């Protein structure tokens, strides 16, 4: 099948022979008792596939992780127990200490304060470019470069990355470009590896589990990275392995070497898994994922329409505008709806944003984006607070900016519920 | 305030909520909490407020999985974590950075061992392993770019006890805290390390505490006993104004609580290795009869070491209740409520006999866990310990003749009588 909305309720998954269950279990199990003691040391000797211990992996979550990476074009996948791991696993593979890579400025929060705080005390340091021009990012990388890293569409200002032309100098460079594809909505509004990127993180958290119930994360390996190839700038993915008896990932794997090291390595050693009773919630919120994008980017173009005309409003920032600073990119890679975000300022002083958010009473005010139900939230200071003003500008992060996650409740009770808000506000 | 780690399993740190005087820990599957208002959110981004953020960082049944583990082991308070590993990851990556080291004991689960060994190198941490036990070798194996000292409280698979107290002395004496991974010791039941100069304990929440194989975790418990000013040459980022906080400076703000605080608004926040609150009611779940397993473990795991002892079938028998033990001496002072729920041993025969002793047994089970309520054997050679080379096995107590058992809480004439057929088996 290879229409998103077949795959998301088929990918993944057949139902056991032994009990036919049509639902996926939740294996709450820590562990998986061995056929004989000859077959746990295959298993622990990576001579055999087979279910060892939750820390590394789950029928539950194998599950998961097949459709993720089913949905967006990848070979396979390794669920971790947030957004923050899945990036965080990924780089400590890519990256060692003397190491670097290059990443857009136009980031959450969190994954800004990750790169330019947290990796640097582990010797592993970040060049951030901001411009989205391929000759900054082609002149920022040298040889201890490892990946150039953006997001598909930044979190909050929804810059939409020139992703073919940056795959280009990446891998002309030999380096893998990674993509969080957090706002794609799971593959949804865009697939970043059909347009180069090699490895794909999410997270879960947010439209894929859809429902604001569970904290995830996945990384997506797109098999398109020949490692081999590059193996001196990543000679652990051929090089005989210190933890392994002198395995030789790429002559034993392949294509899913970095997927494997992810697992045998990172979640091994690590050890930030995903539970299986968090991945049969996200698995409920994914059988419907197409459905809610779908109605979320509708929502968002008619609230964007609202939001143009209103007196009440400054300006609107929006992805799907031709006056978006990236329309251009925005138009060639997203042909399936907008996404499922705008921000706005509204008239008036500094209270003017908080007096707005603090009278709606259907839109919620909190930390969290692609929930069903709509949110609202100031990023200066909370998703950003941890940014200097300089750093939250060179993010697209302003003062005045409201970020909104357009829920899929009837838009009429959306606009309806600003539109009190407003009256209260301004008159 | 209670006395008895019988009634704090089940009450520490919970009180039903007026709202709906619910008794039981509700499940708070959220990702989010709903600011009262802008300013609100505000303050609690700022640090200015204690409140629910984010399930990433923070989520009320965690928190009673967190405040009750804190409270049976002494410590002021704790962060879980999504695995044990986890709970050893963000405590070293607290403590120490690129260029620093930690002196460890060579005694490690497998997996710990290849922690420090391969992982942590890679982000410039290095560990200095210390393989005799002695007092003396600890010390001189500490320089100055050396960030704690770490040991189980009870080695995995061999069952050395350390030192506590000595090991302590040194530790604080070049300003440096002591580490203890204290799973063996079954949530403070069998060993509570902070009593004996510990600083940092680390848990596999997998094991003991959640009891029932069903769920990975971990949890890190700070006993606020270690003076962070006192020693800010070593840990600079304690009290220097942090990067992460506009300058915010964290002992000036939080005191005893400094490092637990810094594992939840920079490890977890950044590093997001945090634990579900299903995973964290299925561990409440456990913890709510800790004492009373760990005390049945115990007490078959005395017998079972009588039956292997006057057993034709077994060579040696490996048991930190055991005047012969390495570290009798230790345990002996250490654990005064029972010596531990694990026994190893060694069969006798040629090399595949460990195999066809562990293949005929039919209710104990064959996997990769210790600390279920079902009795579970394995090979640690070939299994938990595999990714060691042999020296470092050795060094570790491992040896390829060795079967860990993990004791079981089902009727001890039971797991007898299971060895005791599977004995006639391999060996008529
Ligand atoms: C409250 C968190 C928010 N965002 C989280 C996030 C993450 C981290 O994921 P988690 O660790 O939270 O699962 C990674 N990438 C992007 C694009 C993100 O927006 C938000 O509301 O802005
Ligand atoms: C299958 C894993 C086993 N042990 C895990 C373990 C860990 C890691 O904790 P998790 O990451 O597994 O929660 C930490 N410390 C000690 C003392 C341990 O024994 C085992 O069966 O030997």
């Amino acid at each position: 099948f290879q229409n998103f909305e077949t795959l998301q309720l088929h990918a993944g998954y057949t139902p056991d022979p032994h009990t036919r269950s049509t639902a996926v279990p939740i294996y709450a199990t820590s562990s998986y008792t061995f056929n004989d003691s000859a077959h746990g040391a295959r298993l622990f000797g990576l001579k055999e596939l087979g279910n060892i211990y939750s820390r590394l992996m789950n029928p539950t979550v194998d599950v998961f992780e097949k459709r993720i990476a089913a949905l967006e074009g990848g070979i396979a996948a390794a669920a971790t127990s947030s957004g923050q791991a899945a990036q965080f696993l990924t780089i400590a593979t890519l990256a060692k200490a003397g190491d670097n890579i290059v990443a857009s400025s136009h980031l959450y929060g969190g994954t800004y304060n990750q790169l330019n705080v947290l990796l640097p005390r582990f010797g592993i340091k970040t060049k951030f470019v901001r411009s989205g021009k391929l000759e900054d990012y082609a002149a920022a990388i040298d040889d201890q470069t490892r990946a150039i890293y953006v997001e598909s569409m930044s979190n909050p200002d929804y810059v939409v990355p020139d992703f073919e032309g940056i795959a280009k100098i990446a891998h002309e460079h030999g380096i893998p470009l990674v993509v969080d594809n957090t706002l794609g909505a799971g593959g949804y509004y865009i697939r970043p590896i059909e347009h180069g990127a090699d490895i794909v993180v999410h997270s879960a958290t947010k439209w894929i589990g859809g429902h604001g119930t569970t904290i995830g994360g996945v990384i997506v390996d797109s098999g398109r990275f020949n490692w081999n190839k590059h193996s001196d700038r990543f000679p652990e993915m051929v090089e005989p392995s210190p933890s392994y008896h002198g395995l030789k990932y790429w002559e034993a794997f392949g294509p899913a070497t970095f997927i494997t090291r992810i697992r045998v390595e990172m979640l091994r050693d690590i050890g930030a898994c995903l539970s299986p009773f968090s991945a049969q919630q996200l698995l409920l919120g994914i059988e419907t994922l197409g459905l809610r994008a779908e109605r979320h980017a509708q929502n968002t173009e008619k609230l964007s329409k609202y939001f143009e005309s209103s007196p009440n409003v400054s300006w609107v920032l929006w992805p799907g505008s031709e006056s978006h600073p990236t329309y251009s990119q925005a138009k060639k890679y997203l042909t399936r709806g907008f996404g499922a975000m705008l921000s706005i300022g509204v008239k008036g002083d500094a209270s003017a944003g908080s007096k707005v958010v603090d009278g709606l009473k259907l839109v919620s005010n909190l930390a969290n984006v692609g929930d069903a139900k709509s949110l609202a939230i100031h990023p200066w200071s909370t998703t950003h607070e941890q940014l200097s003003e300089d750093e939250r500008l060179a993010s697209g992060v302003t003062e005045d900016m409201i970020r909104i996650s357009v829920g899929i409740e009837h838009v009429d009770d959306i606009i309806a519920d600003f539109e009190q808000s407003f009256q209260k506000a301004y008159g």
